[PDB]
């Protein structure tokens, strides 16, 4: 069927949107081509309905089958509890949008009369109606981006498609617990969203370490919630349902499946009917599990109608890439052409076919790739490293213009051993912090779509947390990695890593004749700046655990 039938109505702001760089005394500091750093809006609605619009087709194997079987046997080792309408609600975040029906998210997380008395009918409501379609607001995202390599190539708003707030709480109080459990038990360690950075890093370098003749590749399949079929959400629901779960549970998982899950009317923000939905939303609680246990479900599939090796398999949503035993060039060539096949049968084609990797430095899935350094005591360590682009690009909006969740502080979090992260966004936000008393200020930022309050003087002890204390003494960066970004510094206007490090001298300076939580932070996060650098001793003040467990992309999870 088609993932979308369009009534001809537009997709709508809400608010006024900003497209370009609101340019700044602050922000000119950071990056000086402020005319390659757009932000997408209402705009370009219409070119991505475009291309998220078309015609599914699916041809199940024996081998979907077989791994179905399996997942479903290891599904019913699970015991999932339904959340009090307290859980449920303490779990929104404080900015998310208000409901249709009078009361809004502070309310929500006050446990407010009329709050939750629209959400305890909404729950009565889809444990007595398994049928009627639950309405559904389609808007476009304002992300912002750099200009396409190519001066001109823009990127088309993403759309974001989600139910009312009353329903999202009941989605909380039936499925958080099986979202936040079920993943992990049945895909084991393929299971992405599990990891911390480093525990990626290191998953991926032994897994590569381990096969005889390693052989790698990611795979990306064009719009991967348009290729979502309604039999694959029903699929995913069956697997829900191996749970033991309450009786209520199996009822509201039920319904919101038939429901809202499974397809349903889209309306913009004037309350006009945009059209209909027969694929993934990307604004509900499930749309990452779902994503994860349907792509690992093909992909394996998939692996089987190919490989007569040993794969191993990294999954986060609809982010894929497999590490096994190598059978020759021209053999595992012609193998990723069978995986291809196999995929797009299961209504899960490629944007880029392909390609096998014998390199692991030089495979890139989530928007990121192993890299090389070393740590003091002279030793290689490897660590996650990204194209600073995006991550330059956002902080400099950031920097201009404020923003509600403001990815300079996830980057830095995600991306503590980088030399982009540690040189430039350190400096720049730090300073700025320093200037406007800015240091105790709890900031919002994501992590695997969750929404959290982090004070920026802990940045220490989260990095030791993380990375460990090493994240502060990595040195001998990969030719290839600091070519990434000084090329990258080169065509943003951002000035050079040899202005960062004195930038960032007085940044530590500042920092330390300040004492207590500020002068950890510079001697810490700086101690790269230094001449004679001074030796750091594992943080006492550092010794997190719910921040890798899962993903919540599109959920409606704070914490
Ligand atoms: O750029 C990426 C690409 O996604 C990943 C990066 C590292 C790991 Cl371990 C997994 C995904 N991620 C982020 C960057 C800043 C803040 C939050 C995130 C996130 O994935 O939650």
């Amino acid at each position: 069927s088609m993932s979308y039938t369009w009534t001809g109505a537009l997709i709508t702001p809400c608010a006024a949107e900003e497209s370009k760089l609101p340019i700044n005394a602050l922000s000119n500091s950071l990056l000086r081509h402020h005319n390659m750093v757009y932000a997408t809006t209402s705009r370009s609605a219409g070119l991505r309905q475009k291309k998220v619009t078309f015609d599914r087709l699916q041809v199940l194997d024996d081998h979907y089958r077989d791994v179905l079987k399996e997942m479903k046997a290891k599904a019913s080792t699970v015991k999932a509890k339904l959340l009090s309408v307290e859980e449920a609600c303490k779990l929104t975040p404080p900015h998310s949008a208000k409901s249709k029906f009078g009361y809004g998210a502070k309310d929500v997380r006050n446990l407010s009369s009329k709050a939750v008395n629209h959400i305890h009918s909404v729950w009565k409501d889809l444990l007595e109606d398994t049928v009627t379609p639950i309405d559904t607001t389609i808007m476009a995202k304002n992300e912002v981006f750099c200009v396409q390599p190519e001066k001109g190539g823009r990127k088309p708003a993403r759309l974001i498609v989600f139910p009312d707030l009353g329903v999202r709480v009941c989605e909380k109080m039936a499925l958080y617990d099986v979202v936040s459990t079920l993943p992990q038990v049945v895909m084991g360690s393929s299971y992405g969203f599990q990891y911390s950075p480093g525990q990626r890093v290191e998953f991926l370098v032994n897994t590569w370490k381990s096969k005889k003749n390693p052989m790698g590749f990611s795979y990306d399949t064009r719009c991967f919630d348009s290729t979502v079929t309604e039999n694959d959400i029903r699929v995913e629901e069956s697997i829900y349902q191996c749970c033991d779960l309450a009786p209520e549970a199996r009822q509201a998982i039920k319904s919101l499946t038939e429901r809202l899950y499974i397809g349903g009317p889209l309306t913009n923000s004037k309350g006009q009917n945009c059209g209909y939905r027969r694929c993934r939303a990307s604004g509900v609680l499930t749309t990452s599990c779902g994503n994860t246990l349907t792509c690992y479900l093909k992909a394996s599939a998939a692996c089987r109608a190919a490989k007569l090796q040993d794969c191993t398999m990294l999954v986060n949503g609809d982010d894929l890439v497999v590490i096994c035993e190598s059978a020759g060039t021209q053999e595992d060539a012609a193998s990723l052409r069978v995986f291809t096949e196999a995929m797009t049968r299961y209504s899960a084609p490629p944007g880029d076919p392909p390609q096998p990797e014998y390199d692991l430095e030089l495979i890139t899935s989530c928007s990121s790739n192993v890299s090389v350094a070393h740590d003091a005591s002279g030793k290689r360590v490897y660590y996650l490293t990204r194209d600073p682009t995006t991550p330059l690009a956002r902080a400099a909006w950031e920097t201009a213009r404020h923003t509600p969740v403001n990815s300079w502080l996830g980057n830095i979090i995600m991306y503590a051993p980088t030399l982009w992260a540690r040189m430039i966004l350190m400096t720049h936000f730090f300073s700025i912090l320093l200037a406007q008393e800015q240091l105790e200020k709890a900031l919002d930022c994501q992590i695997y779509g969750a929404c959290y309050s982090i004070e920026p003087l802990d940045l220490p002890q989260i990095i030791e947390r993380l990375h460990g204390l090493s994240a502060f003494s990595l040195h001998s960066y990969s030719p290839g990695e600091i070519n990434r970004v000084a090329s990258c510094l080169r065509k943003l206007g951002v000035p050079p890593l040899r202005v960062w490090r004195h930038r960032a001298r007085s940044v530590r300076a500042r920092l330390l004749s300040q004492g207590g939580r500020a002068a950890t932070c510079g001697k810490y996060l700086f101690n790269w700046a230094v001449k004679t650098k001074l030796k750091l001793t594992p943080i006492p003040a550092a010794s997190l655990s719910g921040w890798f467990v899962a993903g919540y992309s599109g959920g409606d999870i704070y914490h």
